[PDB]
C-alpha cells in the first residue's frame, strides 16, 4: 500500500485493473479547501500517458515488480547499456526509462532493472554512492563541483578536488565526505 | 612518449608539427608488423590515414591552455585579452563554435592552442547569469538569460534574478 501523499517520481501502483508509474506530480496544499496531488502517470502495460488527481490520503496497492541486478555499462547519447551478469546478454534502454537515475552512478556499477510482466520500464540505482570530486573552486554555504561521472553537484566550501563524497541518488544531494 | 603499438582510440600525440587524435586503429601482424590508423588533426580538423611501425615512439600531446578575458563580438570576430599585458586576440566564429553560449562579456575563458594556432575556447564549468526573459504537473518554465541562451527554471524565478548554470549541460543549479 502507498499513499498519493507519499508519491515519488517512478513509484508504481495498482488502479482500474491497471499498473501506473508516476511521471510527475504537484502536491498542492491550498489555503482554502482540501489538499490534492495532481499527477502525470504512465500506464506500464499499454504505454499510454494520463492525468489524474488524488486525495493525499488515498492508498493504493504497490505493484508487483521484478527487480533484476544488472551491470550498468555505459551511456552513448540517449541510450544506456546494461549486461545480464548470468547470460551476458546486453540490453539497451532509452533515456525515458532512465531519467536522472544514473547521473551519479559509475560505469560498471550494479543497478536494479525493474520489470512488470517481463516488460522493462525503469531502473533503481543504489540509494547512495561515493564519488571523487574532479573539479571545483578550492575553498575552506555551497559551491558547484564536478564529480567523476561528469555530473555537477552543490558541495560545502571545504570539499575540494580529490575528495570523495557520499551522494544520495534519489535527491542528487551531497551527504558527507568520505 | 607513446609507442604506436600502444595506440588506442582517443590517444593524442605529436607528429610532423601537428597534434593528432586516434579515431580508428588496427594492429596487424603479417614481414613487418604495422599499425593502421585514422587520425583527426586537432587543430585543422582534417581526418587522415597513417600507418606506423609498432616500435615508433611519439611525444604525447599537451594542448596549451591560456586564461584570457572575453571582451566582445564585433560582427564576425570575437575579441579576447591578456589580463596582464592587455594584448588582444581576435578570433573568428569558426574557432568559437558554441563555446560562448553562457559566457557574458568580460568573463575569463581558456584559449586552446598548439604551436601558435588557436583552435578552440573552453568556458568555465559554471557561470552566473541574469534572467532577461520569462503548468499542471511540472515545476519549470522557459527562460532566456543575458547571453541569449534558453534555460528551464523553477516557477519562482523572475526576470532580473541571477542564476548559476552548468555550462556543459546548460542546466539551472540555483539562484544567486
Amino acid at each position: 500500500m502507498i499513499s498519493a501523499g507519499d508519491f515519488k517520481n517512478g513509484v508504481t501502483f495498482e488502479l482500474d485493473g491497471q499498473i501506473f508509474q508516476v511521471i510527475e506530480f504537484q502536491h498542492v496544499k491550498p489555503g482554502k479547501g482540501a489538499a490534492f496531488v495532481r499527477t502525470k502517470l504512465k500506464n506500464i502495460v499499454t504505454g499510454a500517458t494520463i492525468e489524474k488527481t488524488f486525495n493525499p490520503t488515498d492508498k493504493m496497492p504497490k505493484a508487483h515488480i521484478e527487480r533484476k541486478d544488472m551491470q550498468y555499462l555505459y551511456n552513448d547519447g540517449d541510450l544506456y547499456y546494461f549486461m545480464d551478469t548470468e547470460t551476458f546478454e546486453q540490453l539497451p534502454l532509452g533515456k525515458d526509462k532512465i531519467g536522472d537515475a544514473l547521473k551519479f552512478v559509475k560505469e560498471n556499477e550494479i543497478v536494479k532493472v525493474l520489470s512488470h510482466k517481463g516488460n522493462v520500464f525503469g531502473i533503481e540505482p543504489p540509494n547512495f554512492v561515493e564519488l571523487e570530486v574532479t573539479d571545483t573552486e578550492p575553498g575552506f554555504a555551497t559551491k558547484p563541483a564536478i564529480v567523476e561521472t561528469g555530473a555537477s553537484i552543490k558541495v560545502p566550501l571545504f570539499v575540494n578536488k580529490g575528495d570523495i563524497i557520499r551522494i544520495d541518488t534519489r535527491t542528487g544531494e551531497y551527504m558527507e565526505r568520505v
